[PDB]
């Protein structure tokens, strides 16, 4: 049956949650809502509870709310954030206005681990292996993260990693000298073309380099500065890639730049494992068609000690036909409500 709910004011709003969740404490903002840490007395777990802010404010908001719930409900993988619970205090569709999402509370993100310092090669292997294992799963369901960065990669004390915020930033927060843009594939940063899953592999390359050196790979001061930093490392595009830039304006800008050859990665990443260098070379390819995939990267010799083809699962089919569907607010809201009430908690 329905649990008993209790009320509490936390992040400028009244949080109404089942009794099972105790000791609620603000821990910052998440995607499209604020997060509280809590103790789940039913499971004995420390949990993160996110209350979405104005989930049904507009069509865009309502569809976004449905999207996140659909994504979280589908993900059942060790290296991907999953849904422990989803609830509403509402007793019917007509009273339904708030959505609460519950997941594992994670101790630290990759920003906290890096802390301006180099990690050991074995630590890099294990961390990057888990990101790729998670990405293989996500990509197998035709989901693209689109915004992988250290701040959405979370880790427990044993360095077991989970990927947060997949499949979901404004122009302002992408402006200037900001970590929000440093990990983005050039094709999405400058809207060169219809992009796909390979954008995420670029992001892994940027993250892996930073784990190895303790420094941001492409810390651009703006979009243009960042492109110049990228092209200095990987070389300016060839005729083959240029043709694929469907944006006439973006392609015309590219051709104005003085040509530069790809640099020697062994001279860039001094002292690094030669196998790490080789992998970086295969991830940080400008033409996205030619980047190593997650499944291929798991088989690369760098992960020899972690790779197990029988323990790198793929996802069940994910129906996202809703993405091309035009609906009214109340219709997105009703779809969302159905998904809330039909939720079954994990083992
Ligand atoms: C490292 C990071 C921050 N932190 N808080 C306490 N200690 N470290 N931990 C953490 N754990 C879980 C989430 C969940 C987050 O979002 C959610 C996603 C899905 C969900 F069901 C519930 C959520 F709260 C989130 O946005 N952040 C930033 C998180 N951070």
């Amino acid at each position: 049956e329905r649990p008993t709910f209790y009320r509490q004011e936390l992040n400028k709003t009244i949080w109404e949650v089942p009794e099972r969740y105790q000791n609620l404490s603000p821990v910052g903002s998440g995607a499209y809502g604020s997060v509280c840490a809590a103790f789940d007395t039913k499971t004995g777990l420390r949990v993160a509870v996110k209350k979405l802010s104005r989930p049904f404010q507009s069509i865009i908001h309502a569809k976004r709310t449905y999207r996140e719930l659909r994504l979280l409900k589908h993900m059942k993988h060790e290296n991907v954030i999953g849904l422990l619970d989803v609830f509403t205090p509402a007793r019917s569709l007509e009273e339904f206005n708030d959505v609460y999402l519950v997941t594992h509370l994670m101790g630290a993100d990759l920003n906290n681990i890096v802390k301006c310092q180099k990690l050991t090669d074995d630590h890099v292997q294990f961390l990057i292996y888990q990101i790729l294992r998670g990405l293989k799963y996500i990509h197998s369901a035709d989901i693209i993260h689109r915004d992988l960065k250290p701040s959405n990669l979370a880790v427990n004390e044993d360095c077991e990693l989970k990927i947060l915020d997949f499949g979901l930033h404004t122009d302002d927060e992408m402006t200037g000298y900001v970590a929000t843009r440093w990990y983005r594939a050039p094709e999405i940063m400058l809207n060169w073309m219809h992009y796909n899953q390979t954008v995420d592999i670029w992001s892994v390359g940027c993250i892996m380099a930073e784990l190895l050196t303790g420094r941001t790979l492409f810390p651009g001061t703006d979009h243009i500065d960042q492109l110049k930093l990228i092209l200095r490392l990987v070389g300016t595009p060839g005729a083959e890639l240029l043709k694929k830039i469907s944006s006439e304006s973006a392609r015309n800008y590219i051709q104005s730049l003085t040509q530069m050859p790809k640099m020697n990665f062994a001279n860039v990443f001094i002292g690094a494992n030669p196998l790490a260098v080789d992998l970086l070379e295969k991830m940080l390819v400008l033409d996205s068609d030619k980047r190593i995939t997650a499944a291929q990267a798991l088989a690369h010799a760098y992960f020899a000690q972690y790779h197990d083809p029988d323990d790198e699962p793929v996802a069940d089919p994910y129906d996202q036909s809703f993405e091309s569907r035009d609906l009214l607010i109340d219709e997105w809201k009703s779809l969302t409500y159905d998904e809330v009430i039909s939720f079954v908690p994990p083992p």
